[PDB]
């Protein structure tokens, strides 16, 4: 009834001059309708399916068993002091992926996110001297007694896959809302670009009017794009735009 979708950025990502952003927080989104387009085009071109089972599914570009929602971020990229590179969150994304997940139909992840604004929850393997040096800043960290970024790491092996959750693994940093917000408007590479390593998160809700011929000819043709690799985006000729697609069914 469900899917959810994983797009991580192996490549500078424009997906269209500045980024598409979301109105009353500045984060940076990937629009349905922009996905859509993106999952119906490599259906077609390179999984080569029928037309008409495209046309069924996701309806002509203009109808639809399906609805693509937008892309949103669930970790930025930002330089770290420790370990490179630190994959960058905070409870308000975090709050947000638990609601579309509930949206979804998942009562998973229900663990409870603690409000940060002075203090972060990072991996060992990022921390020195109990901070967290992302870019300039300097975060001290917070101990994690009620064990979040396990639980955390366990959400996003649920959601994306294993692999996905031992990339992420050892480098997540939940910090102030604040300081994400200001992160992924700064942090930008630069035309600005969405940095390699960025994890969105999109939901693909079927609707409620579906047959079952109508769910098996969707999970057939969705189960098509798991694991695979897109192009989001601008300047695909100059190597930029590139994404590795997770597409997990909800239960």
């Amino acid at each position: 009834k469900a899917y959810l979708v994983g797009l991580y950025t192996l490549t500078p990502t424009h997906p269209g001059q500045p980024i598409q952003r979301e109105r009353h927080t500045g984060f940076p989104v990937i629009w349905g309708q922009s996905l859509k387009g993106v999952l119906r085009s490599y259906l077609k071109l390179v999984e080569k399916v029928d037309e008409e089972k495209i046309n069924k599914i996701f309806g002509p570009p203009t109808a639809g068993l399906i609805s693509v929602g937008d892309a949103k971020i669930l970790f930025f990229p930002v330089r770290s002091l420790k370990g490179v590179y630190a994959y960058v969150t905070s409870p308000l994304v975090l709050n947000r992926f638990k609601r579309d997940l509930e949206l979804a139909g998942v009562k998973n992840f229900q663990t409870e996110i603690p409000e940060l604004t002075d203090t972060a929850i990072a991996s060992e393997e990022i921390t020195v001297d109990n901070k967290v040096i992302l870019e300039e800043f300097a975060i001290l960290i917070q101990k994690d007694d009620k064990g979040i970024l396990e639980s955390v790491v366990k959400a996003i092996e649920q959601a994306f896959g294993n692999e996905m959750a031992e990339k992420i693994k050892g480098r997540i940093a939940i910090i102030p809302d604040d300081v994400f917000r200001d992160l992924v408007e700064l942090s930008t590479e630069i035309e600005e670009y969405i940095p390699s390593d960025t994890l969105f998160y999109s939901l693909i809700l079927v609707t409620p009017r579906a047959k079952d011929n109508d769910m098996a000819l969707i999970k057939e043709v969705l189960g098509k794009i798991n694991g695979k690799y897109l192009q989001i985006g601008g300047n695909e000729t100059v190597g930029k735009g590139f994404v590795k697609v997770t597409l997990k069914e909800v239960t």
